[PDB]
C-alpha cells in the first residue's frame, strides 16, 4: 500500500502532536489502503540561525511521540543527528529518518541500521540520484532490511531547489522511493536567517511525483501554518490533507499501470 | 481540447513526413478530443558540428509540408531562424515555432507575430519561468493572438538539462503551455560532436507534465529513431505514439479535477 | 600583445562614442603595450522588454563607429544579429562579434567569416567550455583566420551567472580567449523586465582572469553609468578604466610566468 | 601573514605524516612570511563507499599529529565529525575544521568553539556565500574568537563543482577566508564508488584566488598522489608545493594593493 508520512515539522508541544495525530488517525480510518506514518522532529539541529527554535530535547520528544503512538495506534518516524541517538529513538520510531545534509555520514547510517528499525534517508541536495546506490549499500551492510530514499530537491543556483523527477525511477532500482512534497519547494536560507517556501507548488509537484511513480509521499502539516516554529513557509493546513490524499490515490490508480518495471 | 504537436525532427525526406503524417492522421481520427499538429523543421540552423545534417532548404521544406497538409488535412508547424523566414513559412505553417536560443530575439518574434499566425516560443535553457512574461508581451505588441510557451528543460550543469515543473503553472499565467517531452531529456553536446539523450525518461516525465497541468505536449517521432539524422537519441518510436497519447488522456482526465486556477 | 575591448554598450549617440573614444585613445597612447579596440552595439536585438532602448539603427550605427575610427584611429568591433549585417558591418568593424544567445547559429557564423574580418564569439550561457571547439571549427570552415572566444558567465540557477574559470585554460586550446568583465557579473532578468548586476565584483574577477591567463579583457564603460540606456548597472565609470588597466598589466606581468603552456 | 594549510588528506600512517611534515617544516623555514598549518584527517567519515579507507582511529590520529607538532614545531588542524570529538582533538589541534556537509550542524559548531581553539568551517556545497553569516554568528555565540570560512566549491549539476569567486569578497565581511585549492576541483561521486578530480586546474584557480584576495590557501599533498588512500585524483605531488607557494606570494605582492576594503 502507498505510504503517507505526515505530521508537524517540529515537536512544538505534545498538544500540537495530539491535535495533528487526531486528524492523521481520522485519515487512516478513511483511507484504509494507505499506510500512514506520523512524523515530527524532536530537534531541528541544522537551523540557519542560532536564534531559531530547535526543540524540547530528545527525551521529551520520544515521550510526545510515544503518546501519539499509543493514543492513536499510528506508526512513528523522526530524524536523528548523531550516532548515539539511534538507540533511544528506535524505542519509539518505526522508521528512523536520516537528514539530507547527513546522508553520507557512515556512522549515523550504520547506527540507525543497527537498531533493526526501518531507515529512510533524505537525498542530499548535493547528491546525484545514481550516487544513492552506495548509501543503500552502507545500510544493507549495517543490517537494515526496510530501506527508503526520499527525494527532497537538488541545489539549483543559490537559495533554490529543483526537483529532477528522473531521480524517482533511478533510485527505485535500489530502494523504495519517498517524495518529500514540502521540502522540495523550500527555498534554502531565503528569508535572511531562515529558509523560505512556495506552498502554491506543493500540490502540483505531488501530482507529478505519483504520476511518475514513487512508493510514498512525505508532507508536513500544521493547524496554523504561518505560526509553525519551523518551516512556516511550507506546512500544509490540516484541512487540506484529505483532498490531496484523495487526488494522490486517484492519480496513482490510473497511472500505476504505466509505471516502468524494474 | 488537448494539443498534441508531433512529427519527425527534421525534413529528411518526403517519404518520412508522409509515413509519419499518415500515422498522425490515423491517430487524429481515433482521438477526436485531441487537436493534432504536424511538426518538422526544414533546417537545423544550430547543430553543434558543421558536419551535421541541416536540411534540404526552406523551399523544399515549405513544399514538403504543404504535401502532408493537403494530403492528410493536418495543421502544420515549423521553426524559423531569421526574420525573413517569417512571411514565406507562414504560407503553410499554422503555428510558427521560435527556437529556444532565439526566444529573446525581438525581431524574430515580432516578424512571426505580424504574419497573423499562431506563435509558439520554446523557453530558452537560460530563461527563468517568470521571464516568459516579457516574451508574451512582445508577441502581443506585434499583434499575435494565439501564443504558446514550450517547456524544454533548463541548463543544469554541463551537458545536462532538468525540468523544473514549477514552470508549467508559472508560465500558464500569461500563455498556453506546451511540454516538450523529447528535448527535455536531451543532453546538450553530450557526445561532443552531437547532442545526446535518455529515452528512458521521456514517458515518465510526460506523465508528470499532464498530472501537473499543461495545454498540450510536443513529441518528436520517427519510424526508426536509431537512423534519425538528428536528435536520434530523443526521437520516440513511431509505433509507441498511440500508447503514449492514450496514457496522457487517461491521466489528464483524472488529474484535471485538481489543476489549480490561474 | 594584450587585448582590451572597451567602449559604450550601445551607440546612444556618436557624441557619446567620440567622448569615450577620446579617453580610450588617450589610454591607447599611454599603454603602447596594450591593443585597444572600440566596442559598441548599434542595436540591442535581445532586450527583455519591448519597451527598452535598442539603438538608432545599423545605418546611424556603422556611421558613428567610422567617425570614431577615422578621428581616433582605433580599431572597431560591434555585434551582428542576422546574416545580412555581416558584409555591411564588416566595412567599419575590425572584429565581428557574435552574441551569446546566437553562438550556435551556423549561418550567422559563416556570414561573419566570409567578410574576412576577425570574429569574436560570446560563449553561450548554456554552453560547456569543451563545446566551443565546434564553434571555432565552423569559423575555420567559413574562412576565419583570427578567432576569439569570450567568457561571459554560465547559467547558475535562475537570474544568475557564475564564471567557471576552468574555461579559460580549456578554450585556449583552440582560440584566443577574452574575458567579459562586465556581463560576467550581470543578473539576467534580475530587474523584472530589465537585467541587473553588481559592479562590485567586476574588478576582482578581472584580476582572477588575468591571473589564470587570458588574451584580453572585454569591459564596457560610460561617463555616467547610472544614466546609461543599456546594461547601466554593469557599466564602469570612465575615470576608472586607467587604474584597472594598470592593475591588469602588473598582474599579467607577474603571473604570465606561470600560465600553463598549450 | 598569509596562511598555507597543507598536509596529506588522511592520516595513512604516522610515517607518512613525518615525511610530509619534514617538507612542510622546510617550507616554513624558506618562507618565513607565511604561516604554515599542517593538516590531516584522522577519519574520512563521509566516504561514498562502505568499502573505502576511513582511518586508524581518533587516538592514533591525535598521537600522529602531536608527533608532527613536537618534532617540527608546526601548528596543527584536523576535522571533526561528531560533537564528542572536539575536546580530545583540541588537545593537539590549533584549528578545528568543520566538514562541508556538516557546516550547519549547530552542536558540532558549538562543540568546536567551546574548546577555545580556532575554527575553520568548510562552506557546504549547498550554501550561498551570504548564508555563511549565520555560520559565523553561531561560532561567536559558542565562544570562538578566531574564525575561518573555506571556499571549496559549489554544486554545479551532478558530480561537478564550480568556484564562484564572488564568494571571497562576500565572506570576508564576516571572517577570514581560505580557498581550498584541492577540493574545489574535486568531482563528487565522479568515479562511481569514489570521487575524481581535475588536478590540471588546481594551480590556475589558486592564482585566481590570490588575485581576487583571500587570507590563505588550503592544499593537500602526498609523496605519491596516485597511491593516496583518499582524494588521490586531487593530491599535489609533494615536490610541487614550493613552486606554487612562491607563485602565490609573487601574485599576492602585486595584487594586494588592489584588494578592496570590506
Ligand atoms: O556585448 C554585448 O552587447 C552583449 O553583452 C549583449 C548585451 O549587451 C545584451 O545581451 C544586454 O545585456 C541585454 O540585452 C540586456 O537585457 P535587459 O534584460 O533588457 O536589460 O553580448 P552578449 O551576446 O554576450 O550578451
Ligand atoms: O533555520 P532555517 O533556515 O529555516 O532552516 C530550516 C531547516 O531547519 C528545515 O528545513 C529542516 O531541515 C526541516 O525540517
Ligand atoms: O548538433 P546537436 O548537438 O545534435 O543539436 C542540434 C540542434 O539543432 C538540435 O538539438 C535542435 O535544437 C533540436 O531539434
Ligand atoms: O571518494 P569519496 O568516498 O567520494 O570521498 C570524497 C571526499 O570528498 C570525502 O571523503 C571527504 O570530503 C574527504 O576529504
Amino acid at each position: 500500500k502507498f505510504l503517507v508520512i505526515a505530521g508537524p515539522n517540529a515537536i512544538e508541544s505534545e498538544e500540537l502532536l495530539l491535535k495533528v495525530g487526531e486528524e492523521i488517525k481520522r485519515l487512516s480510518e478513511k483511507f484504509k489502503e494507505v499506510e500512514f506514518v506520523f512524523k515530527s522532529s524532536f530537534d531541528k539541529a541544522n537551523r540557519s540561525s542560532i536564534h531559531s527554535f530547535r526543540g524540547h530535547g530528545l527525551e521529551y520528544g520520544v515521550k510526545a511521540l510515544r503518546k501519539v503512538k499509543e493514543e492513536f495506534g499510528l506508526k512513528i518516524t523522526t530524524d536523528i543527528h548523531e550516532s548515539w541517538q539511534a538507540e533511544p529513538v528506535a524505542e519509539v520510531a518505526d522508521i528512523i529518518q536520516i537528514p539530507a545534509f547527513l546522508c553520507r555520514q557512515t556512522d549515523l547510517l550504520l547506527a540507525a541500521a543497527k537498531t533493526g528499525r526501518a531507515v529512510n534517508v533524505k537525498k542530499g541536495q548535493f547528491l546525484a540520484p545514481w550516487d544513492t546506490k552506495n548509501v543503500v549499500e552502507k545500510l544493507k551492510f549495517g543490517g537494515a532490511k526496510e530501506i527508503y530514499l526520499t527525494e527532497r530537491g537538488t541545489t539549483f543556483g543559490y537559495n533554490n531547489l529543483v526537483v529532477d523527477f528522473r531521480s524517482l525511477p533511478i533510485m527505485k532500482q535500489w530502494a523504495k522511493v519517498i517524495y518529500d512534497a514540502t521540502h522540495s519547494v523550500q527555498l534554502p536560507g531565503g528569508l535572511g536567517d531562515k529558509s523560505g517556501g512556495m506552498r502554491e507548488f506543493i500540490f502540483p509537484l505531488i501530482r507529478a511525483a505519483v504520476a511518475v511513480g514513487c512508493d510514498g509521499v512525505f508532507m508536513e502539516t500544521h493547524p496554523e501554518p504561518e505560526k509553525a516554529l519551523s518551516d512556516a513557509p511550507t506546512a500544509l493546513p490540516l484541512s487540506q490533507l484529505e483532498g490531496i490524499i484523495e487526488a494522490i490515490l486517484e492519480i496513482r490508480e490510473v497511472a500505476s499501470k504505466y509505471y516502468e518495471t524494474i
